[PDB]
């Protein structure tokens, strides 16, 4: 058996952080991990490398001539812990769809024999900001079951939340993807915890982490690495192993019940968020 | 003559506030105003509509029949400073092209002579995160003439700046759709000010304003008004004005020079954004 996870979330909100922290923390534990990169920005797979990126497999096809020239052993490269990383790549800004890498990736992937049976978890590292193209594919042809969505107190992060959950509704008539969690990326915002637990509880969910805002992040990330392989006596260190225990202990996978812009709107009036003047810890 | 622009940047960065505001400003000095909402959170002319939203062209269209079944006084609605305000909409996550519903609008509002004589401006609100499908519209059909890109020092907000900026010049072959600027809007971030008139000096254009962050957008957005009606004695609706007057003087209109994510990478380590502890003002 293997977990099929993808991690979606508006861009620049902690998708490819989480996701390179939480797959090394699994790692140290000793699972065996895969991390797909679908995400333009193709820089989800560097922190487990060490490395600027990691050419993609849009660019690589290119260069050989086919994808069907590609070999698996040369898109699939190991890091930390044996991670296996992967890029999808896309069409450079103002050509075709931006989330046309993702469906050649994962094909390729599929065909190649990427999905290894002692594989214990696959995440795809999602762009979240449009529900569509290659983007929408993990959740239309059910390559992921459990979503897990990086969100903050944000209005933008919690839209997108709840954009990604109506897509999983579209497609519960079919396959087995279902809504795992929401992380709570920290924004340093005062009752930001218990917004995002309200919105969990309204999608019928879970905030399966409260992830702190730890400028450590910034240290490990200059260094192109984890939190978990820089400083594994970082508190933050600590922080992503929480949130590995509960993905692997969770059992709550639900079709979600997304909500109306006003519950939304309530929910920030209600924590006091947009009231707020100050970051709760100063510094 | 009217000028056509179009206001882009990834989510959440503040394209709404910012285009409401600056179009609010121009209203205030005597000029007739279109905004047209390209981004399918579609609350793109609630502050100038008093409102919570406006009903979109793909809601309206769906509800008449076809699209040919609407007329201009039934999509375009006035407000503030007698500013016409049109929403595009979009597909429900998870089915087709999140941006299908922009192409349907501006040929519709171009069919209908939505763009009388005595307009002296459009702004098209347009989601940035992807350039591609509607949202790459305005530039590759060479709609909006002049880019302002809204950013902040954000390593996220400025990919996307160099990434809107990479589909203005694929599309320079054709029309005369170019970057007329980046507009900073404030983190409360140490030399962020800096920092974007370094991006944007990189670029080959300018920073045509840095919008502090100030809370009293919060206090007018709560009762859906720009500052600019809610409270024009504020220091924030002179910020406004400053932007709209820069605007309209503006004659920088550029095919800007994409950058490397290293330039990026090295832009954020020179002006020491990643090893701040704080924000500049606390509170
Ligand atoms: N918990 C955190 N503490 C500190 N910095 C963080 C944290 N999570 C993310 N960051 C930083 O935020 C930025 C964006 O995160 P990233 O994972 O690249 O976003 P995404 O992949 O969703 O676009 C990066 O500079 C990253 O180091
Ligand atoms: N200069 C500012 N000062 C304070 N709050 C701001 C400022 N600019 C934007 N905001 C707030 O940031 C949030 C996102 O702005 P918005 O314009 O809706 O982003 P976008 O349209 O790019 O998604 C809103 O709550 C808005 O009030
Ligand atoms: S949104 Fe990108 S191509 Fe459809
Ligand atoms: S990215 Fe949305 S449909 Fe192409
Ligand atoms: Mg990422
Ligand atoms: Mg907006």
């Amino acid at each position: 058996a293997m977990r099929q996870c993808a991690i979606y979330g508006k861009g620049g909100i902690g998708k490819s952080t989480t996701t390179q922290n939480l797959v090394a923390a699994l790692a140290e534990m000793g699972k065996k991990v895969m991390i797909v990169g679908c995400d333009p920005k193709a820089d989800s797979t560097r922190l487990i490398l060490h490395s600027k990126a990691q050419n993609t497999i849009m660019e690589m096809a290119a260069e050989a001539g086919t994808v069907e020239d590609l070999e698996l052993e040369d898109v699939l490269k190991a890091g930390y812990g044996g991670v296996k990383c992967v890029e999808s790549g896309g069409p450079e800004p103002g050509v075709g769809c931006a989330g046309r890498g993702v469906i050649t990736a994962i094909n390729f992937l599929e065909e190649e024999g990427a999905y290894e049976d002692d594989l214990d978890f696959v995440f795809y590292d999602v762009l979240g900001d449009v529900v569509c193209g290659g983007f929408a594919m993990p959740i239309r042809e059910n390559k992921a079951q459990e979503i897990y969505i990086v969100c903050s107190g944000e209005m933008m992060a919690m839209y997108a939340a709840n954009n990604i959950s109506k897509g999983i509704v579209k497609y519960a008539n079919s396959g087995s993807v279902r809504l795992g969690g929401l992380i709570c990326n920290s924004r340093n915002t005062d009752r930001e915890d218990e917004l995002i637990i309200a919105l969990a509880n309204k999608l019928g969910t879970q905030m399966i982490h409260f992830v702190p805002r730890d400028n450590v992040v910034q240290r490990a990330e200059i260094r192109r690495m984890t939190v978990i392989e820089y400083d594994p006596k970082a508190k933050q260190a600590d922080e992503y192993r929480a949130l590995a225990r509960k993905v692997v202990d969770n059992k709550l996978l639900v079709i979600p019940n997304p909500i109306t812009m006003d519950e939304l709107e309530e929910l920030l009036m209600e924590f006091g968020i947009m009231e707020v003047e100050d970051e709760s810890i100063v510094g």
